[PDB]
């Protein structure tokens, strides 16, 4: 029913030259990342930088979407002008966060699960009704535990419930199976765990009748681990990240985002560069938050005289990826 | 953590001549209880019923657990005593349905999957301190509808995810994919189907490192569908039930307590009693609701010079499924 | 070991413009083959015919695989010369037949399953050192049986054991799950069971760690069933074979070469066709046997006279299904 | 014809009470290398007398039901010409044939290895039950060093599954012997996990299979420690650990489970299985042993013809200990 609602929502967010601006932070996350200013936790402040974010000035050249947070979903500018419909205009498209987070799975060893199927239909139906258009969902898998099998599976099994059930409401699913960077392993083990998480998780897609062309693949680019030594460089990310792909994705996926994941604001860029010198089977683009807000947040230092500032300075990282999208950086 | 307490508990609960009173019934369910005998669905009426049902005064001989609503693990007697205090002065197990019901499962046709798993650590662990030791958790699967593959792997997915997060917060969970009657089936695809969702519960339950010592299942017995031409009486339905468990369930599993599902309150515990003509590996009773107390509703009729008619029918029907746990149930 | 090798080798039979031909007849296959033209199934007579295959002279423009018999990878020319240094001057790439066929599945209700995993290892190293590069496996599920799920399991478990054992011996695995035209289905029943058995096979195959860069496929097209009343032009399944295709095969595939399989000499070439019409993530081609194969036969009639027609009438279909590779037929 | 009531018949004869299984199915190598060890040309007929010596001990039928048969075994005779399948059927042992054709390098992994032999299965099983034989056997396994990985672990139980099926279509009751090897400095609970995983994948993949649970029988390694493990386990831990993973993984259907010894002396192979049998059990817990029944016998004979019956002796007295032990009545 939502088919062509939903391949046309993945095509405008898998646009070329664009990436999507993650925002969808808790009220407490975002609370902790206003002190790191010094801005007092109201949802006042949290209206004002999130008014911030989406209303500057160039911003819909290089965004295609914006994951939101709840809250944010409803609010408005102090205009008056809904924060949804200040987006469209900019032609961005409004997305938001659907999962209820990370929590211990029983019987594992400190590795995790992603919770948030209970009520999710209605709602994302609500959502849908409220202007969103597409929806995400964060799960985890992590190498010092191995990932053991049961909890690769749930990372997996989750991701493919949520997938039909947001289509099914009428958003399209973002599917982020992040493979963590912490420990010490090499490039090669996490591009195993890559190939197998994502063959795990498109086999129950398929299981589940999701359908491809309506959505869209956040995942970490394959490097070595955080406390690895033999670190790894812009070509072999890319050389290591586009292979990954290519063994697992089928081409009716409109687009592929990349999150950051504690990588350097330059990194993100330079290894996403370094896989658009060629053309791509999809759309190969980026899906930041903190590489795209931290620069903003102390450049705005919560001042309304530094908000013109802090609006470009989001502009000069947001183009720098879309520069890095096409490989013209 | 709680390891040989879910033992110690699931051995009380499946003993010798003793079953499991289902008792949590929603607000809404037990209000269409309550209407059936022209009682107005009120907190006091239903309150009142329950205390009905948990201070019947012999009821610890043949009743060794009660699967409680929610909001009944809270209540108390009117004299002021808790009912979960009077269900251990007879030694009654308190256990705690824990599941939030059946929902529309996607890109199937019709078929529904069971949700719960959110906050059920958390649940679990409250109930835990209520002083609830075992939890229940039903999930369905139609053979009207194949049972579709998804459907069926949600289902044991489902149940075998839940039976680790309630161990873990110390209650024993009972394992309850129900087989519907539904459909004109004959007992070979019930027992097909039953054979099937069992061995895919018990891989997943496996994998999930659950502990067979400390669960209890709520399997429905092996009958033809209800709009099926050929019909079994106690002995067929008895053995082919037996097989579907001989063939499926591990003997660590401590006990096997049946649910009624649609038949009579007297096919059930001829059904039963048929089960227990020689020994089983495991303790083979009942969880029964509507069986249980269906006499009980129409002796009380909500008046008080009722009660004890109605408690006194409580038992009768009670002891019948008991004697039949231990095939010993003369129906004269 | 062989990875390098194994990539070229998927290139070179993937190549733009042509496909594979399928000679693998058994022995008894190809002689009733020989005896519906009225020619004696004598070993000579099958090196005769297979030698007409082979020596045609413009052949490799169109084709750039041909799938063996084991006995004809070693059997020569009249000259002398070996079968295979004939392939190699024409720029086809020798390949074999490596499974053991189809055999009844226990506990299914008439379903069969490919044997052929024991002794592979052994039997694929040993064709490398006869010249072949790619290997074949047929199996098979039927939407009149289901399939069931331990025939369609057992499908792409082995084929995901072969593709495993045929790389690790330094032959480019041909994967070929054929989704049978038996029945009354129609589009949308056969685009279910294709994208289900491929989901599973693609799965089995990256737990084997099989490199898809040097894999190929051999599906069946989406079809409705032989016995279905809606028929479906060139246009139509083409926009429902690629969609399958597009929403299973991952673009590390090289190549995709398809089978006949009772379509005609006419509709196997309109239909590909219609899927070069615009570019695709991988090679679409061909894998055809009776639709290359069937009018030489009835050409030769093994008399030596007709030899050089027989061997025109192959390749003037070989290049009707090359064109269709290239979206560009008559 | 539908073997069903024939397959039940054989695997109830096979796990009878104080009995177990002599396998003495090595191939003409591997007994070769055996012959050697008391220094004996393996000829054709050097095996023939060694396995005419075997199965030709007096009374060996009343501790032995079963016997594993090499294909060349199965269709020798005695030096007087009669057919070992009769002297069998004389002594009340059931013959049995391996029908696996050994273990191969399995594909990406790091040296692990999987067991051929599907190819021709059928045709071969239905010729085997022909010459007399009843019962197959199919040894796959796991090596913990190595893991075992997962696709090592699932085509052992994966084959293991395709077999008992094709066995039991051909007449033959497939004895599943997923072994898991001693090898490595592993713990107990180690063994214990891979033990209760690999089970419940190929109980998993036979349910799939329809396999028929009544007439299979299991032939799986104890639960110890690895070979170099610096922990030990005496016979009451074993027995323990042993029928705990039995209770959690194997339905009560499966009526016997006959021991592999894989690397253990005599003695602690009988006082492992004597600890395993001090209270009853739901399924017959047997033994089904190689070198521990016939290492005294080699010894024993030493090829001398002056010494066949010693030797039988020496059969009759390690057959006579292990079915005492199946019966808890070694020590005693
Ligand atoms: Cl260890």
């Amino acid at each position: 029913k939502y088919d062509e609602e939903l391949i046309k929502t993945a095509g405008t967010v898998a646009s070329k030259g664009r990436g999507i601006l993650a925002m969808d932070e808790s009220n407490a996350t975002c609370g902790k990342r206003l002190d790191s200013i010094g801005v007092e936790n109201t949802e006042e402040n949290r209206r004002a930088y999130r008014e911030l974010l989406v209303t500057a000035p160039g911003l819909g050249q290089y965004i295609s979407g914006a994951i939101l947070f709840e809250e944010t979903l409803y609010q408005s500018t102090a205009s008056g002008k809904k924060f949804v419909d200040v987006m469209k205009e900019q032609n961005i498209v409004p997305g938001i966060k659907v999962d209820k987070g990370l929590v211990p799975l029983s019987n594992t060893n400190g590795e995790s699960w992603c919770m948030g199927l209970d009520g999710l239909d209605k709602r994302c139906a609500e959502y849908y009704k409220a202007g969103a258009r597409f929806a995400k969902w964060r799960s985890v898998v992590s190498i010092p535990h191995g990932p053991s099998i049961i909890a690769a599976r749930d990372c997996a099994y989750g991701l493919a419930r949520y997938a039909a059930i947001a289509q099914n409401a009428g958003l399209v699913p973002i599917v982020e199976p992040e493979v963590l960077l912490d420990g010490e392993h090499d490039i090669d083990r996490c591009l195993e765990v890559q190939e197998a998480i994502w063959a795990e998780t498109f086999k129950y897609m398929a299981d589940n009748k999701v359908m491809f062309e309506g959505i869209l693949l956040k995942p970490a680019m394959v490097t070595p681990g955080a406390d690895c030594k033999n670190k790894a460089g812009p070509a072999k990310v890319a050389e290591y990240t586009l292979k990954m792909l290519r063994r697992r994705v089928p081409p009716a996926v409109p687009g592929i985002m990349f999150l950051s994941g504690g990588q350097s604001e330059l990194e993100s860029t330079l290894n996403l560069n370094a896989m658009n010198q060629s053309p791509n089977p999809w759309h190969v683009s980026f899906s930041y938050a903190r590489a795209l807000q931290n620069t903003v947040l102390k450049t705005w230092q919560g001042k309304p005289e530094n908000v013109q500032a802090a609006q470009a300075a989001l502009l000069k990282r947001a183009k720098a990826n879309s520069d890095a999208q096409q490989g013209k950086y």
